């Protein structure tokens, strides 16, 4: 019905009151729905904004549960899911929206609440409700860039957009270029990774992943998605693999973990963002900032660094011991199957953790500590830095250090698992004899990258700005389209089903030597995984880059961003090993890419390379079984700006 | 294509050679496909049976893997999946059929093999392949009663069917009545349970359950179905709950477990079956037979009773300890979630058992011991009794004693789990205020049962019998149709999703008082479990007996779940008092996303343990059902009346 489309109007201009009229419509709000500020002049308003609209949406006056808790968070305050208190507020609001029987009462509850609670919080609470309420399925939620551009764009543009929109008539408006590589100069070598850390695409992917797999909400089934623990491990683990790749393409070494929390943090980061909702800017972190004990009475944070250290010490112990202990006192064993999944829930701290009280909230609390170095006891009445919000956390370099550490902890369980036997990763009969890649107008086994401007309408997000279009020009990494061509022999006499698993790693190390397996296995980034039917004899499989199951199409973002599928490489060319494996789909099958049910692969995530090598294996070229293939690829960057065409 | 329909012709007349022509068709078999006996007279045969056939199916000559192992089992021998050796033979044949490229070779391999290997084995191996192969989905396999009636019918009828078919012309043939209550007289009080033990329906359900959820070495993909261990526990556990119900309706006490294996078995059983494939009869077991150490060199069985006892001693230890140990030496914990599932695989010995070598093959080996009391060292060259075949095991009373024991072991784990808290089984907002049942022409809260003859065409199964129809008349328990009517209040302000869980148990004890929970919880039989959407305020839910998720209709079981006609216990002529119970649980917690009862092909659609409200002990203060209840539950006194009359099928 219309109702579904009418809720989407709530996302329009989040700070403009709901009675101001969104798109080609306007809401006919009761007077008891007006805020205390505006209610005493309600007559002057409803009339003043009503016209020039094709529709007037009526809204029925309902009972409405107490909205005290939802309204506890200030309107001009920041909202983060990492802060203990906010979690309880959001989870309560989510509960209200979720608890509205009809799609009409959801519209009524929403319309009332919208102008009383924190915009950032509202957006989250609604987003979560719509996606998991049963009436509002298969919907198109507007990109959070378009509703909250302040979390994605240098604050400098805002006063240009205001100028352009006020001075120049519609149709003659110039697109606003969004600054790139703007957070640090060349004195900071970290500035080179702007195209990854600060890319709109990857920041959206991270935000959205945490939307669909929350770690604590209310009602366990929403949190309890198949293998979400392992997902949390793997997804974040791939972020760093990809980051470490991009590091090598900018003449840097692999990211160093946060060894220990007492030592200073070398790399500072000023994000250059200005929250229009908080009307303040996000604080920066200086070079050689030190983590400090938190005492944020308001936010309900009373945590010492030693608490964090204690959690880590215990988690390590469990991992080495090989088992954990639940609240009850019983032991649960970190086996080959569910071990990783358990560990994930323990480490991030999802309510699925078998003993939150003992093993703590290790990952999340780390995000808060790192974001509050500048004001840990709230004496300066300052908010958290960028690492305190999932939406912005990936912008900071320290993210990769903290997430690097966390990964090492997971590793110190994976290295305990028994090596995959020759048997276990052989497909009797199947043999892959070669894989290549081809781009139009480029040699074989060669990938190209470059810069590319794209346009986004940030009009819905620009509150109290003259209506019209406001196009912004993003510059971001892009790769030329390509396709894999895989030669597979059956030699069985029957149709064989198989999973094609494609990863890519660097060929050598930072010192220029052909990488060993122990090293290289951790640098393999997944590129594709798809099901294929093989006829007896010979099969030529072809797969386009845009068919990738790791990626989501550009149009959707505006899943990992498509333009970020290929590492940057170097102008002189960057050498890389492309790897493919065909596994026996009958074993890997899940009787029942992203998936809203169960995860469609029985094998562990990162399956060929998650575990250590079997004895005698030393490098990739002798790890291989017949049903695998390696290929030298060369990744060439070109510093030029292509259009979108 | 046609090929799918052509394989179904293999099931036709299992002992008639494949070149004799099945249904309205006949196979055009190569001469190298003929048997050594018939090869030298091929010229005379292909021609002789070519006549009267509409279609002629060609068959291409292929290589054909070595069929030595499949052919090791004699043609006139019995076949059981419990016997270690047979498992290896079948698993190998399954492997051959499974490994054939196209459905042109599946048909070719089959056609060749069919007349060289044991019919019972062939049927199994094919059934398994078809049910789990790629091209052959949704294919309706003929009822195993129709292909092998010898496992389901008193041997006496066979010489009547032969007489009738030879003497009387088609169309004028009288339906052959199948004897009921024929295995024992009234001196044996056990004879009363014929309508359950010997019912075609329940024996088919058991056979089929083991088809779709094997434990067999085979391949891990086929055996590893979601929670099959818990399934094995629950399904068999419900068999005994239902059996114990039917016992109470025949003035008998609850089934006594097999305490210890050294003491005699009081209840003998002569099954009165004659295997036309083995051309012999199944042996009986005498009263006060004792289990004896097996030494069946041929079958590859060298097991002592003490071995069994040792496995039991160890399993008990693990259950009390609260954990098991895998081959590697690590400890795996029998937790609230997966504990039961693990234990199931350990006890039956499914290849999924985390340590077969230590905890043994306890359930299966028990079936063999009990079936070989009459000839344990093979000195008398006799085959196993009825307990040695899944197809027939439920006919013997000892089945329920052995399966009763096994259940007690599972229980020993369940009583360690923490009681469900008031919180855990409350649905905040939902309140069930009443449940009733209504049958056409009968007071409220009253169920009726009776006898009913039905007809089945056993024509496909009657080898070397003049072609035509051969209808057999089965007498079996039946219940009058009914429907539940459940009054549920929402009081929330939002549409609430809920699982309706319906069980039924006996009302009072031996002394005539309300049964206590500790006792009654184990006698609750599942009657239905279905999803329901509740509007704010008041909701009147109605559910027909024939919509039950525990059951499958008549049509299926005569051409899979529990037979529909066996859904209701028999009750008494004077009326049998019973507590009907319903619970509405919060489906959001119980949901298993996903796009029934015992057999579901997909993952199991319920996060809660099987049995749910009654699998665990009572929380403190609870004592009987009427104070176990939460608002979202309801109890109702039902009365089950039997009437000794034979209704027609209409
Ligand atoms: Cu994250
Ligand atoms: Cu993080
Ligand atoms: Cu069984
Ligand atoms: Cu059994």
């Amino acid at each position: 019905m219309n109702y579904k489309k009418n809720l989407l109007l709530l996302y329009d201009r989040p700070r403009e009151p709901i009675f101001m009229g969104k798109g080609k419509s306007v809401f006919d709000v009761p007077d008891n729905y007006l805020t205390d500020r505006y209610r005493p002049i309600g007559p002057e308003i409803q009339n003043r904004f009503g016209e020039l609209a094709e529709e007037r949406i009526p809204v029925r006056s309902i009972a409405l549960p107490d909205l005290r808790i939802p309204m506890s968070l200030g309107r001009q305050e920041q909202f983060s899911l990492f802060i203990p208190r906010h979690r309880k507020i959001a989870a309560r609001l989510i509960d209200i929206f979720m608890g509205m029987r009809n799609i009409e009462e959801l519209q009524s509850c929403a319309v009332f609440a919208r102008d009383r609670i924190n915009p950032y919080l509202f957006n989250y609470a609604l987003s979560v409700a719509l996606l998991h309420r049963r009436d509002t399925k298969n919907l198109d939620l507007p990109s959070v860039v378009e509703v909250f551009p302040d979390k994605y764009v240098d604050s400098r543009v805002f006063e240009q957009i205001r100028e352009e929109a006020t001075v120049v008539p519609e149709g003659m408006r110039m697109p606003i270029v969004i600054p790139k590589d703007f957070t640090a100069s060349d004195l900071d070598e970290e500035h080179r990774l702007w195209y990854f850390r600060e890319d709109i695409g990857v920041n959206l992917h991270h935000w959205h992943w945490h939307l669909v797999y929350p770690f604590e909400a209310s009602n366990r089934a929403i949190v309890d998605k198949d293998r979400r623990g392992e997902l949390f491990y793997y997804m974040h683990s791939q972020l760093i693999a990809r980051y470490n790749f991009e590091r090598f393409c900018n003449r840097l070494q692999r990211v160093k973990r946060l060894n220990n929390l007492r030592e200073p943090i070398a790399e500072g980061y000023f994000p250059k963002l200005d929250s229009l909702v908080a009307s303040r800017t996000w604080p920066g972190r200086v070079d050689n900032a030190v983590i400090k004990d938190l005492n944020r009475e308001l936010d309900q944070i009373k945590q010492d660094v030693s608490d964090l250290e204690r959690w880590i010490d215990r988690i390590y112990e469990a991992v080495h011991q090989g088992y954990v202990v639940d609240e009850s006192g019983n032991r649960i064993f970190l086996d080959e199957e569910k071990g990783i999944d358990i560990l994930g829930n323990i480490i991030e701290s999802s309510i699925l953790s078998p003993n939150r009280q003992l093993y703590g909230d290790m990952h999340n609390v780390g995000h808060v500590f790192l974001s509050y170095t500048h004001d840990p006891d709230h004496r300066h009445l300052e908010s958290f830095g960028v690492m305190g919000d999932v939406a912005t956390a990936m912008r900071d370099p320290v993210f990769y250090r903290w997430h690097s550490f966390i990964d090492d902890i997971f590793q110190e369980h994976k290295i305990k698992l028994p090596a995959y036997t020759k048997s276990q990763l052989t497909y009797e009969g199947i043999s892959v004899t070669g894989i290549i890649v081809q781009s139009e107008g480029a040699p074989v086994n060669t990938l190209h990258t470059y810069w590319q401007q794209s346009d986004v309408d940030l009009s819905r997000g620009m509150d109290f700005v003259p209506r019209g279009n406001v196009f912004a020009r993003f510059t971001h990494l892009q790769h030329a389209p390509f396709q894999y061509v895989i030669q597979i022999d059956n030699t069985s006499d029957a149709q064989r089903m198989g999973f094609v698993r494609i990863f890519m790693a660097p060929k050598n190390d930072e010192r220029g030597q052909p990488m060993l397996f122990r090293d290289q296995r951790l640098f393999m980034v997944e590129m594709d995984k798809f099901l294929v039917a093989l006829r007896p004899g010979a099969n030529r499989i072809r797969r386009r880059s845009n068919e990738s199951t790791v990626t989501i199409p550009f149009e959707r973002t505006f899943g990992w961003p498509a333009h970020m599928l290929v590492p940057k490489g170097l102008p002189e060319g960057f050498p890389a090993d492309l790897f493919v494996m065909v596994s026996n789909y009958e074993d890997d099958r899940v009787v029942q890419g992203v998936r809203d049910r169960l995860y469609p692969d029985r094998k562990a995530m990162g399956f060929p390379f998650d575990r250590l090598a079997r004895t005698g294996v030393d490098r990739l070229s002798n790890f291989v079984t017949p049903n695998m293939a390696i290929q030298s690829v060369n990744v060439i960057h070109i510093d030029k700006t292509v259009p979108r065409t």
